[PDB]
C-alpha cells in the first residue's frame, strides 16, 4: 500500500515516422522505456526529464501525459506516469545501469519491449499527435484565505507556502519548454509565474479579461482570449483563479473531444494542454507541486 513514485518517458525523434528509444539494463535483463523514481521535492514532469537524461543522455521537451502503469514491489506499489518526450539532442554512452539504447520505429519498438504495460503506453503514444505544442494553465499558488470583503482582494499575495510552490514550478514548467508568460489581473497569480519569469528574463502579460469577476461577467470574452493566447508562437503559461480555470479546461475539452485522465483544482496545479495544428489533443491535470 506504500507507493513508490516514478516517471518516464516515450522519447521520440525525427505520426509513426518516429523512432522511440528502447533502453536495456543489464541489472534486470530488460528491454523497457527509461524512467526512474522521483527525488525528494521533484514532481512527475522534473523526474520524467532528469531520468531520461541519465539513462539516454538526450535532453528533451515533454508534452503529452501516456497514462500511469502500475506494478507490486517489495515496498508497496511502484507507480510510473509517461510522458511523450520530444528528443532535443544528446548523445548514448553505455554503463552499468544501461549498457544499450536502441532507436525503433514503434512497430519493432513493440516487439523489443518485454513489459505488456510499457506496449500499453506506447500504444497510447500513436493515438494521437506527438508532434504537440503546449499550453500550461496554472492555479495560482497558496495566499492565504479570502476577507469578508464582497468578492476578490486584488492584491492579496502568495503565503510562504505559496512562495515555496512558485520556486517549484520553476522546474516543472520548463519540462514542458515554457517560453511565454501570462497572469491574469491578481497579485496572487503574477508571483506564482515571477520565479519563471526572472529564469527565463521574460515579462509576464498582464490579463484582466482572465480574473473571476470578468469570467464571471463575461466568458465568452474568457475564452476567446485563452484561444487567442494559445494560437501565438511558443508555449505560453497561463496563470489565473479556481472559478475560471475548470470552466475554461471543461469547455476547451468537451468541444475538441478530449478525455482527461485525472481532474482537480488544486492552488499550485497545472493543467498541460496538448495542441496539434491548433486542436486540442491532451488535456492534462498535475498536482501542485508540494501534493501527492
Ligand atoms: N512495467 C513493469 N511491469 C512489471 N514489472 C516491472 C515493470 N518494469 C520493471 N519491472 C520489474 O520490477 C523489478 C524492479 O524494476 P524497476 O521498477 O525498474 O526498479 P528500479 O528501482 O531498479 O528502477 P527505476 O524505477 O527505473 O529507478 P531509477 O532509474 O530511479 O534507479 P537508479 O537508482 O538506477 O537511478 C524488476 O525485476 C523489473 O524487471
Ligand atoms: N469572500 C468571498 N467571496 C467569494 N468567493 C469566495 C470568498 N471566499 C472564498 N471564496 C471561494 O473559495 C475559493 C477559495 O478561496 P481562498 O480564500 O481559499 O483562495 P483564493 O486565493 O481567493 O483563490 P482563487 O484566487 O483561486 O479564487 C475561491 O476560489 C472562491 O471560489
Ligand atoms: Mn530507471
Ligand atoms: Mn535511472
Ligand atoms: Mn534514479
Amino acid at each position: 500500500k506504500h507507493t513508490v513514485r516514478a516517471a518516464g518517458a516515450v522519447l521520440w525523434r525525427d505520426p509513426a515516422t518516429v523512432e522511440v528509444a528502447v533502453i536495456h539494463r543489464p541489472r534486470y535483463d530488460d528491454w523497457s522505456l527509461p524512467k526512474g523514481k522521483l527525488d525528494q521535492g521533484e514532481t512527475e514532469p522534473v523526474a520524467a526529464a532528469r531520468e531520461i537524461h541519465e539513462e539516454t543522455g538526450h535532453t528533451a521537451v515533454l508534452g503529452r501525459r501516456l497514462g500511469r502503469v502500475t506494478y507490486p514491489i517489495p515496498q508497496g506499489t511502484k507507480r510510473v506516469w509517461y510522458w511523450a518526450a520530444k528528443s532535443t539532442g544528446g548523445d548514448f554512452s553505455p554503463n552499468d545501469e544501461v549498457d544499450k539504447l536502441v532507436w525503433l520505429p514503434v512497430d519493432a519498438a513493440m516487439d523489443q519491449l518485454q513489459y505488456p504495460d510499457d506496449r500499453k503506453v506506447l500504444r497510447r503514444f500513436v493515438k494521437r499527435p506527438v508532434d504537440t505544442k503546449t499550453v500550461l494553465v496554472v492555479r495560482h499558488g497558496t495566499a492565504g484565505r479570502r476577507s469578508r470583503y464582497k468578492g476578490d482582494d486584488r492584491k492579496r499575495p502568495l503565503d510562504k507556502r505559496g512562495r515555496a510552490q512558485a520556486e517549484a514550478l520553476v522546474a516543472q514548467l520548463m519540462a514542458f519548454g515554457a517560453t511565454t508568460l501570462y497572469a491574469a489581473d491578481r497579485v496572487r497569480c503574477h508571483q506564482t509565474i515571477e520565479p519563471l519569469a526572472q529564469e527565463l528574463d521574460q515579462l509576464i502579460h498582464n490579463e484582466p479579461l482572465l480574473t473571476e469577476e470578468a469570467y464571471a461577467a463575461d466568458h465568452k470574452a474568457a475564452r476567446k482570449r485563452l484561444l487567442e493566447i494559445a494560437g501565438r508562437p511558443g508555449n505560453p503559461v497561463i496563470c489565473t483563479q479556481g472559478k475560471v480555470i475548470p470552466g475554461l479546461i471543461e469547455w476547451w475539452c468537451e468541444r475538441a473531444k478530449v478525455r482527461p485522465e485525472t481532474t482537480g483544482n488544486r492552488k499550485g496545479s497545472t493543467w498541460v494542454l496538448s495542441l496539434s495544428d491548433g486542436e486540442l489533443v491532451g488535456a492534462d491535470y498535475l498536482s501542485p507541486p508540494d501534493e501527492k
